[PDB]
């Protein structure tokens, strides 16, 4: 009974002649869904005018980051005051990019998962292991970890109304791919490891699959049972594509 | 010859609200205002507001930073093209703030001032030293190595139509305060640094005191000839005390 989650990350692409284009285009084509949430990531200086092009829709927005404090002498931070301010929901944290490319660790993702709860806000955790990682057989290890720097400090209740995406980063630019039994695998053992301190809860949360989804693969992501929707990259650009990706995840979960 | 600028830098500060309030109050405050030029740069998500409500104003937009990349994928950055997009023109970048609590390192601040420059964007380039520095009598030392991580690199044509903001860190809630002299003797050095290279980019660049400006000192700074404007922190979040300075800016250079 988990009603599933596609939501599109943007990533560093957006324009105000693209936010208007795409925004207007993912209103049609989404106008007859009812089965599957939707929300969109765009780039922060595009939330406020996206979040503008949606009204009227059942398209919700989200951002790609958050920082940790509300207010004060931060020049350049983002505050998730100001993210619900201007109308985001659905807050991306823990993206394999950031983690990467910024350092950000374990414990400093959780805090941000934190201050998001604080406000009322939704976090859309990330979690996966790397290349490195998976050929030591590190898989489960690393989204254990990954996820107790939340559970192990904030308790199982943290994840009430929490959305944890599941990255295979190695499967980025490496030629390689995840298959769907493998994918539900780890959404299997995520949600085992989350049921051991409250089976309540681990039935509740929504974990999507965030590594390469398109409008090909779906349906055969979305037939397993743990994958909830999906965090998707670049065909989230195209209303088309990102289209076929909600209607797949309403057609394999509607009753 | 200069024409000053007065920038004002909210930092974490900004909401729907206090966005329509502010912007409102400062076109009020500012009405007669034509020989000081005016910027502000709130927090990304409300530049685009900003800018709606700053219509039938004199008021600028800004940005407090920016990330490397134009597009692609990397989640949560704040892309150069993008702020162009959404009419942001005086982007702060190498604040103290980031310095210190992001580590960013003088070499990364000179790239962020390269994407700026092809993007045809106007940098607000922040440069000053610590408590530590200024008790050592390295003020010149760090200054110059901060402005050389771009001039060395990028050429002092980079600099056409730059702004630098110098910021005595040393000074800025700490006890200690700098005086106008100690400004000027500053702002002089900056110039003359940069005039070894170039004296014709020298003496169009505009350099702006970012330490505690307040009714009460700035008079005497605008006075000083090197002292074109100021990056202005606190003061900036009450549209009074803001336009406060702006005038006196107005009234020191057409004195
Ligand atoms: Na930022």
């Amino acid at each position: 009974m988990r009603h599933p989650l596609v939501m599109g990350n943007w990533k560093l692409n957006g324009s105000r002649h693209m936010v208007h284009e795409l925004v207007s285009n993912l209103r049609k084509e989404l106008a007859g869904v009812a089965g599957c949430a939707v929300a969109i990531a765009p780039p922060e200086m595009y939330i406020d005018m996206a979040k503008r092009e949606a009204e009227g829709s059942h398209i919700m927005l989200g951002a790609q980051n958050v920082d940790l404090n509300l207010s004060g002498a931060f020049t350049g931070e983002t505050s998730a005051a100001m993210l619900k301010d201007i109308g985001a929901q659905y807050i991306i944290i823990g993206h394999s990019e950031r983690r990467t490319y910024h350092k950000e660790s374990d414990e400093l993702i959780a805090k941000k998962f934190a201050v998001l709860k604080e406000q009322g806000l939704t976090p859309v955790l990330c979690i996966g292991e790397t290349e490195a990682e998976n050929e030591a057989g590190k898989t489960e290890e690393v989204c254990a970890r990954q996820i107790d720097a939340v559970l192990k400090t904030q308790g199982a209740a943290a994840f009430e109304g929490a959305v944890i995406a599941y990255e295979p980063v190695w499967a980025i630019g490496t030629g390689k791919s995840a298959t769907p039994a493998q994918a539900q695998a780890v959404h299997k053992f995520i949600r085992d490891h989350i049921a051991k301190v409250d089976a309540n809860i681990a039935e509740q949360v929504i974990i999507q699959y965030g590594g390469s989804v398109n409008a090909s693969n779906a349906a055969e992501l979305f037939a397993q049972p743990d994958i909830d929707g999906a965090l998707v990259g670049g065909a989230s650009l195209k209303a088309d594509a990102f289209a076929v990706i909600v209607k797949a995840a309403e057609a394999a979960k509607q009753a």
